[PDB]
């Protein structure tokens, strides 16, 4: 079971808050931006789950997911999304880029359920691949 | 590859248009209502993909999906909604129940893409489930 997850958000306060809570059940890495996230995926072992915040200075979360899927195809990408980003989150889901998005503010519960759902999804994907790969 | 799909909508005019186009690629069944969909799901072979309209008289799409999830758990559920009913459907669905929402009216190609993605999703789910149960590889 891959429980390695990557959190991407501009805000260190929120990152520390999520990582404190999430580190009881998962292995959590944090990154402050898209370029930082892109550097981290390229050199680390596969993350099963990667969540990105929609609004960040410079590179928006949707671009980060689109670039990361070229580098880490199996990963399951989740997005934190505001009110005003719904449409962009919806078309991202429909393109098959975003597994799940979460409307802010988000309850811890909702977040942990998304992550668990993502981990399970990751296992479906790589299980099917690991069995094509041998047979 | 399971390519049996179930379309559930109130309006026969839209059912006919979708069954006409989708039948070139898929094995399509149509139902005009929730109770009609639930009957069809009990008695049929499993559908890989089930698509339900949000607004229907008597029983709405969301209730239909959550009732169908207890009869056909592996099925992938797609939900057709007007963008006006969308957040209502999102507040009313709990995570995992709807795989993909689609806007009405909807480009045929968004529809085919959602359905293909459902079919591939259905294949992942049931492939894992046989690995966990089959005795002989």
């Amino acid at each position: 079971l891959n429980e390695r997850i990557l959190l991407v958000d501009d805000d260190y306060s929120l990152l520390n808050t999520l990582k404190r809570n999430l580190s009881f059940d998962f292995e959590v890495t944090t990154c402050e931006s898209g370029p930082e996230a892109l550097a981290c995926i390229k050199k680390s072992d596969p993350f099963s789950v990667i969540m990105v915040d929609m609004r960040m200075p410079g590179m928006e979360g949707t671009e980060v997911i689109q670039k990361a899927r070229l580098i880490s195809p199996n990963s399951v990408y989740l997005m934190l999304t505001g009110n005003q980003d719904l449409t962009t989150a919806m078309e991202a889901v429909n393109e098959g880029q975003v597994f799940r998005f979460l409307n802010k503010p988000c309850q811890m519960s909702d977040i942990k359920a998304a992550i668990n759902a993502g981990i399970k999804q990751y296992d479906l994907v790589t299980s099917k691949e690991e069995l094509l790969k041998k047979t």
